[PDB]
């Protein structure tokens, strides 16, 4: 499977890509404005994610920092990212089907489009101006908009039981971004496409 991570943002970003315990394809890139990087994701791959890192410096040694989605300090993300981050997440070939989906459970820090490039199903999207109306207590350290948990690490906000519920915060994201997860116990927003379908990820969708 191929994912086309297109960067439409007016700035530079370091798209990111991990299956959490490892990179997915090349793990990390940097695209300037209007650039795409094409990664081959392994078939049957479970639980990969793609996100975007903001405001960074990495040497000729793949280290450094990013105000957002910093993955243990390194270009080539082999590990998931530091909050706050719009979460592009897929599981492929789990019995004929594929699972695409965007989640704000890890916050928001860049608008995204995750859409199939094949025939089959729908893409999902979360391009509202989150940073723009982020509640000030979610107001982000880097230039994103943090999630309750990353902000209080309280039970409530963290679903630190299993038994959960919605919060005045979870719905800010949900009022804004309905097709994405605003919390764990969130009525899943998954979009089951066809097996082996190819996708396209877009940073700063039409707008």
């Amino acid at each position: 499977a191929t994912f086309e991570i297109v960067n439409r943002c007016s700035y530079t970003v370091w798209a990111a890509a991990s299956k959490g315990d490892a990179a997915l394809d090349a793990g990390g890139r940097q695209l300037n404005s209007g650039e795409s990087w094409t990664i081959n994701v392994e078939p049957g791959t479970k639980g990969g994610k793609i996100w975007a890192r903001t405001d960074c410096y990495f040497d000729d040694s793949g280290s450094g920092i990013c105000k957002t989605g910093d993955c243990g300090g390194l270009l080539r993300c082999k590990r998931f990212g530091r909050p706050p981050t719009t979460l592009a997440e897929f599981s492929l070939n789990q019995y004929g089907k594929d699972y695409i989906d965007i989640s704000n459970i890890k916050g928001f820090n860049v608008p995204m489009d995750f859409s199939p490039t094949t025939r089959g199903c729908r893409g999902v999207r979360c391009a509202a101006d989150i940073v723009g109306q982020c509640p000030a207590k979610l107001k982000a350290p880097g230039g994103g908009c943090n999630d309750a948990c990353t902000v209080f690490q309280t039970s409530e906000y963290c679903c630190t039981t299993g038994k959960c519920g919605p919060t005045e915060y979870s719905r800010f994201f949900k009022r804004l971004c309905p097709d994405a997860f605003s919390y764990v116990l969130d009525k899943p927003t998954t979009v089951t496409c066809p097996g082996s379908s190819n996708y396209r990820v877009t940073f700063c969708p039409t707008a």
